[PDB]
């Protein structure tokens, strides 16, 4: 038997398992798949042989993300500034300006006012309490309705909705305004910070840190899918798809929220939690790497396209590049290459699409989702609860972070909490 | 005897006297000087013969200033867009950008935050109540201290303080933060609107409207300085520097606040009012028209100069122009032409100063001040009261407007109030 079993080998699981190990505990980490790192997934390009790409999480900001910064410093892991953008090719209408902040002067007053309104709303949110414990229900409404109340003129209206489509992985009519405001809160109550936190990448890929962390973890089982967690006895029993059970005093669930519904918990999880767990969150984020010819370097495009954002990712050669597009998988089918060409040519009519690369996170049974975003009405019913212990079973992950949800920093933050909870026992 | 005597023939007095006349009242207007229009003063340039200039109030915005808009439409008075600015020559340090909004991206987050803080503060202010009736005392502190609390980085810090020096006619250490916030409130709670309301000028000068209004006023006495207002009897008696007294049921004081202290009121004015009336406000605004050679058209400069602002005013010829500078008369001596040259050359080292033109509003015994600005601590003690009736004696003027203080619109607004008060009697 173990002091602790950690279920799931993303950053959250890895941290928990390492930190518990180093505290002198006997830890087992069970990972269902063939790799560690979870939604942090560097690998070779499908389009360009020998090219290493990030197919999930990539970007960080040392100052919004201090735990991650610490990890990077700990292992001497190199980061670099993302390629700064020099060419702006927006589709925000004829009054827009082609720079990084594309709002014209004629909109300045409206933006000023909307800025005050948004930040005043975000300031209603205390990040410690949970979104369900703060009388925030009036904000838990479709983002398109919230934004209609702001009565923004067209460039700023469309610019705000494009980055919110990007950031949430949801179209405006499925996104919750409260959740948008939560992201604002999470970035020291800054609308601007939401985009500015896309500051740096791993020079050598996220696997750098994955590998550094795992090397400190003594017991790991890959291809071990947990199907059962049973704390009806004195010691927790963890059953597994094709193997013998494992036992521990404590279990950490460090798997994605939208997979919890596939595990049988005994006893059943607290009732307040059950519906949302069954529903899942509504995150439909879709990140497409696009291999292209004819693109100048340093392009950034924001607009009203089916790709709200399209921007430079990496130089492939003197004529070729990868770009990255964000949309959502409800709205867009990345396997329809004619659709990809149309969405790119909308911004960049001179560019030829050579291929795309993505991961279908939503179809992956180890995930059933990209990053977290609630359906309208979910997180004002239940939110903080989702990341609280049920007896000896802890829940961690980016998905349940109050502080940094949907970011790597959130995976680290939740793990930190569970480790400490456990070490006091 | 009259139904009403109006004392002072600026826009406030003119409106009151006209509107009362048209209501069927018997009105006398007494003006102490040789002209009508008061701090709206078009005249021929001291520097350039045949050139008509505005030596006080000039700028308006039809949408912030609806009464003024109505007056212009009433008499068919033509306005034009002020010369839009195309050349920016700021002194805001090396990270500043030479455009109308000079804040660099590196400051964007700080500006966002400060914007929220300022507007949240301005929103404490209800424009109807008076600055003394709202528990705003914590804001009634030197602007430099308030701004130090914002902890702004240099370009935005200096940009904000430059326009506030301009707008208030006071250096940061004599200006009240509460008053700055009042100007913000007055512009539909917009920091930006404070500057954007410099939208248009009178095509033919402010005298256009002065003359249109006065033509509707049947009894006017120029060179008639009021020295006494006595409402101890049943009918008000108004005594005058060199002449027989005049009598009326009602008197409107439409003279500048800083001149009230020279009139003997009988009985004495309500005690709450007396100290501030004796002090006067601390407005030291100073507007200098500068005749120059070598200046390109469309210049605008904001910076940390003894002139916080310096901008284009009018084309004099192909080589010559007028610019306008704002500073304050405590800080700067406009009769020291070597000082003027230094202050211009700081922004514009290629420009030759040929002459300056201004009016010493502060030395003018008919004014004793430019536009209103309170000393720190004044208007949180007494403010609304200054513009309230004392028995049969009304107080109007830009100086006492809650809605639009220091603007022409405020002169119209206060007059409107007094007229209506009187017509209900
Ligand atoms: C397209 C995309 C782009 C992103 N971009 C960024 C970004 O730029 N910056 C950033 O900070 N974040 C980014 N992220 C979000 C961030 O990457 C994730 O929220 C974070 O990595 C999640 O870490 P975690 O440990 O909570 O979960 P995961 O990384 O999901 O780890 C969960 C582990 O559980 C395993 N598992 C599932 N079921 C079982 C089972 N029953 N038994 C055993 N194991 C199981 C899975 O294999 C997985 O390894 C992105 C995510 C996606 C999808
Ligand atoms: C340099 C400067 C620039 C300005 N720029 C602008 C601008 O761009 N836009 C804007 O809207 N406003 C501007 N103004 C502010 C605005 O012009 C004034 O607040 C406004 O015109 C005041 O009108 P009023 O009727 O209250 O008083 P005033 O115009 O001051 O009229 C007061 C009248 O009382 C007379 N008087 C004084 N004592 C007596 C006495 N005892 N008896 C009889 N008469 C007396 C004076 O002669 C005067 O005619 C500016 C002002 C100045 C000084
Ligand atoms: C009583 C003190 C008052 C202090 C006043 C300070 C603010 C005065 C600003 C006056 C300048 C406004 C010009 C608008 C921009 C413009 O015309 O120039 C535009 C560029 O302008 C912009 O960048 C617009 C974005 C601004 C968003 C508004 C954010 C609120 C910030 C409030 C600022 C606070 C200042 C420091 C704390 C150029 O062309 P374009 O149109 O094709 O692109
Ligand atoms: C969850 C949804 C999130 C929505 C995010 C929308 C905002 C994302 C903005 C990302 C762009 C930031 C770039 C900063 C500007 C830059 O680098 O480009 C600068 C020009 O930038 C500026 O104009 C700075 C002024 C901005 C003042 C901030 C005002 C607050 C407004 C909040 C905006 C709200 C949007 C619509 C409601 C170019 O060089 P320079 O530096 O030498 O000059
Ligand atoms: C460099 N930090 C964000 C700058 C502003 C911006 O618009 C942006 C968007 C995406 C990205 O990768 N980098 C920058
Ligand atoms: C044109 N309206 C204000 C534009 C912005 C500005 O900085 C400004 C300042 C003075 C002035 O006369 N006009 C404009
Ligand atoms: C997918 N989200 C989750 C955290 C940050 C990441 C992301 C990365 C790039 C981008 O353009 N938009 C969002
Ligand atoms: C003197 N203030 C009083 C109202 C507006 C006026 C003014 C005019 C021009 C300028 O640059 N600053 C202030």
């Amino acid at each position: 038997m173990y002091d602790a079993i950690v279920v799931g080998g993303g950053f959250s699981g890895l941290k928990a398992a390492r930190d518990l190990t180093n505290a002198g505990k006997k830890v087992l980490l069970l990972e269902g798949g063939e790799r560690l790192g979870g939604r942090a997934y560097s690998r070779e390009s499908r389009n360009v042989p020998g090219l290493r790409v990030e197919i999930g999480g990539a970007y960080l900001h040392r100052k919004h993300h201090p735990r991650l910064a610490a990890e990077l410093d700990r292992y001497g892991i190199p980061t670099a500034a993302a390629s700064e953008f020099t060419s702006f090719r927006h589709r925000l209408g004829p009054t827009a300006v082609d720079q990084a902040f594309p709002i014209p002067g004629s909109e300045a007053v409206a933006v000023e006012a909307a800025t005050y309104t948004l930040l005043r709303d975000a300031h209603r949110i205390d990040l410690e309490k949970g979104l369900e414990n703060q009388d925030l229900e009036d904000l838990d409404i479709p983002l398109n309705e919230y934004v209609d109340k702001l009565d923004l003129p067209p460039v700023s209206r469309q610019f705000l909705l494009a980055w919110a489509w990007n950031m949430l992985g949801q179209p405006a009519d499925q996104a919750s305004a409260l959740w948008m405001l939560q992201l604002v809160a999470a970035h020291h109550y800054s609308i601007l910070g939401v985009v500015l936190s896309l500051d740096e990448v791993f020079s050598n890929g996220s696997a750098d840190l994955v590998d550094a962390m795992s090397q400190e973890i003594p017991e790991i089982r890959l291809q071990t899918v947990v199907t059962g967690i049973d704390q009806s006895g004195d010691v927790v029993n963890v059953t597994v798809k094709d193997g013998h059970a494992f036992q521990a005093h404590s279990v950490i669930v460090a798997t994605p929220m939208n997979t919890w519904r596939r595990i049988v918990f005994t006893p059943a999880l607290p009732e307040r939690r059950r519906s949302v767990i069954e529903e899942g969150h509504g995150g439909q984020g879709l990140k497409i790497l696009i291999h292209v010819r004819g693109a100048e370097a340093g392009i950034e495009c924001v607009g009203d396209g089916i790709f709200p954002t399209l921007y430079d990712y990496c130089e492939v050669s003197e004529s070729e590049r990868l770009l990255v597009a964000f949309t959502d998988s409800g709205s867009f089918d990345p396997t329809d290459i004619g659709a990809v060409k149309d969405a790119v040519l909308y911004y960049l009519p001179e560019v030829e699409v050579l291929g795309i690369d993505y991961h279908d996170w939503i179809a992956d049974p180890l995930f059933e989702g990209p990053w977290v975003a609630p359906r309208v009405g979910q997180f004002s019913r239940v939110h903080k609860e989702l990341g609280e212990p049920a007896g000896r079973i802890h829940f961690v992950g980016s998905d349940v972070s109050l502080e940094f949800p949907g970011y790597i920093e959130g995976a680290l933050e939740t793990a930190e909490c569970a480790v400490n909870a456990i070490l006091h026992s």
